[PDB]
């Protein structure tokens, strides 16, 4: 069963306004393609043309990927699947602002109604509706472990400082598993401890980018949410499941020495050529998320393109690694 695969386009910025720059990028929802302009000046030109799940164009904006996309993976989430969504994309495409977003300039609004909010917000604060009186009680776990130069950071743990590399052994219980150790989980017991845990997250993200060269776009993130529900039938047996959501931001796609970007992009060939041997260990990232790729986890990718001819042959690379993934299957529960 395919892992599902769309394609957002970010908008110019203000700089290239400026410069009146015309889009090499066409998105059209209805027949769900990508179109590339590769070539030609006005009159004639040639074009990559690409079909994906779904495509968002330049002006689709942050509630509308979570209504698309993100709002029926959670609700897999709650029916105690485990999901995966990755971003995958060069430097300055909007995987960030995808996964995270931004605030709307001015404190014009407070987080939970800011339109620039990205996935994790918006998931976070919309799992506490949607469990608010069902008859399900649940909690909510989050961690955030991010990769960078094989070294593994724990961003949410206010006890450390980010410089600890924390350790991942093999977990006995499980084959296809794995244990890290010191990695905390932070329980958000409802919708208003959300912001500042996420808070938090950033100031020790501000942490690494001042000791590491490159922090920001060289480094995996891996935000987790582990919802834990119970249902308590008419006749008072319980029903327990266990979902885990994994939110990831991947390195920039960009070409250095990226071992889990390496590796991923050697697992993503394994799967799709049907080859026997898929080289999970050959790194951190591969070896977390292993259970994501081929695995029993549901997984989405949202690849992230530009819109400007400047960013050519890295939004062809991004398409055509976008395009290869549609074909990984993955056996959910
Ligand atoms: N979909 C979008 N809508 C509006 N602005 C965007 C979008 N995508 C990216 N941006 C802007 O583009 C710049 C780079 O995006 P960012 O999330 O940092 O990308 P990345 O994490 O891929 O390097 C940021 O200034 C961001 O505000
Ligand atoms: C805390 C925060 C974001 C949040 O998604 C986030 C940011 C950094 C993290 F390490 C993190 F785990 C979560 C993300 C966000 C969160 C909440 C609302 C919103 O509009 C935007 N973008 C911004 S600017 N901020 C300040
Ligand atoms: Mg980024």
């Amino acid at each position: 069963k395919n892992i599902q695969v769309v394609v957002r386009c970010r908008p110019f910025n203000l700089a290239e306004r400026k410069a009146s720059a015309h889009s090499i990028v066409e998105c059209d929802p209805v027949r769900k393609e990508v179109s590339v302009r590769t070539g030609g000046l006005a009159d004639k030109s040639s074009r990559k043309t690409y079909t994906f799940d779904m495509v968002f164009g330049a002006s689709t904006k942050q509630i509308d990927v979570y209504r698309s996309v993100v709002c029926p993976i959670l609700d897999e989430v709650i029916m105690g699947y485990n999901c995966t969504i990755f971003a995958y994309g060069q430097t300055g495409t909007g995987k960030t602002f995808t996964m995270e977003g931004e605030r709307s300039p001015n404190e014009e609004y407070t987080w939970e109604e800011d339109p620039l909010a990205g996935i994790i917000p918006r998931t976070l604060h919309q799992i506490f509706e949607k469990l608010t009186d069902n008859g399900t009680e649940f909690s909510v776990k989050v961690s955030l472990l991010e990769i960078y130069n094989e070294e593994l950071f724990d961003l949410l743990n206010p006890s450390s400082d980010v410089s600890e590399r924390l350790q991942m052994f093999d977990d006995p219980r499980n084959k296809r598993g794995v244990i890290i150790k010191g990695l905390e989980e932070i329980t958000v017991h409802n919708k208003d401890e959300v912001y500042q845990i996420l808070e938090k997250g950033a100031a020790k993200r501000t942490t690494a980018a001042t000791l590491m060269n490159a922090y920001s776009s060289r480094s995996h993130s891996v935000f987790s949410v582990t919802i834990h529900m119970k249902e308590t039938t008419i006749d008072g047996e319980e029903l327990v499941k266990i979902g885990k959501l994994n939110l990831v931001d991947l390195a920039g796609s960009e070409n250095n020495i990226n071992q889990s970007l390496l590796t991923l992009g050697r697992v993503i060939t394994a799967l799709v050529e049907r080859t026997p041997h898929v080289p999970y260990r050959e790194s951190k990232l591969t070896r977390i998320l292993q259970d994501s790729l081929g695995g029993r986890t549901r997984t989405s990718i949202i690849a992230t393109i530009s819109p400007a001819s400047l960013n050519l042959e890295e939004t062809l690379s991004t398409l055509e690694y976008a395009h290869r993934a549609k074909n990984i299957l993955n056996k959910p529960e």
